[PDB]
């Protein structure tokens, strides 16, 4: 049974839980909570991995830290990352476009200066989120009728960018939509339903926006 290490908070991993809860993989966490920053520090090292870090994936001495080259992994091995070059090189532009989303957030979420940060975050996400509707359009998924794992990185994004601005959706009914589509997908629902969700919070506890013991 493999090992998935993070901060039991939404942060970098999220994504990649979901699509492991998909595929029903089975799996274990090392989840690290709020006042563990030691017990990490603790076996950092005592890992045997290569780049030390958070967050973490391990089996069969495949041990792996970044959390795009974990969640591709997984992806990976259960043959979704494409069928050729081109199908392939797509993938990776909606990974690419879904983070730059992601990230955004999470770069002026730790700043002191955030209540005025969003205010220019928010005026540029539509013309990101747009890009998503159109992608979405004739699609069911992002890259075609099959789920892919960029679908459930845009759904934490969706999922966080909502809690910033409860209304950045209202204008793309499509997306709305989209994440609904996957709220419904039995493994997924079931997942958010159980134990194991992490319902915040959704940055490091530090942070101002997505931060503390438990939403505002």
């Amino acid at each position: 049974s493999p090992i998935l290490g993070y901060w039991k908070i939404k942060g970098l991993v999220q994504p990649t839980r979901l699509l492991l809860e998909y595929l029903e993989e089975k799996y274990e966490e090392h989840l690290y909570e709020r006042d563990e920053g030691d017990k990490w520090r603790n076996k950092k090292f005592e890992l045997g991995l290569e780049f030390p870090n958070l967050p973490y994936y391990i089996d069969g001495d495949v041990k792996l830290t970044q959390s795009m080259a974990i969640i591709r992994y997984i992806a990976d091995k259960h043959n979704m990352l494409g069928g050729c070059p081109k199908e392939r090189a797509e993938i990776s532009m909606l990974e690419g476009a879904v983070l730059d989303i992601r990230y955004g957030v999470s770069r002026i979420a730790y700043s002191k200066d955030f209540e005025t940060l969003k205010v220019d975050f928010l005026s540029k996400l539509p013309e990101m989120l747009k890009m998503f509707e159109d992608r979405l359009c004739h699609k069911t998924y992002l890259n075609g009728d099959h789920v892919t794992h960029p679908d459930f990185m845009l759904y934490d994004a969706l999922d966080v960018v909502l809690y910033m601005d409860p209304m950045c959706l209202d204008a793309f009914p499509k997306l709305v939509c989209f994440k609904k589509r996957i709220e419904a997908i039995p493994q997924i629902d079931k997942y958010l339903k159980s134990s194991k969700y992490i319902a915040w919070p959704l940055q490091g506890w530090q942070a101002t926006f997505g931060g503390g013991d438990h939403p505002p």
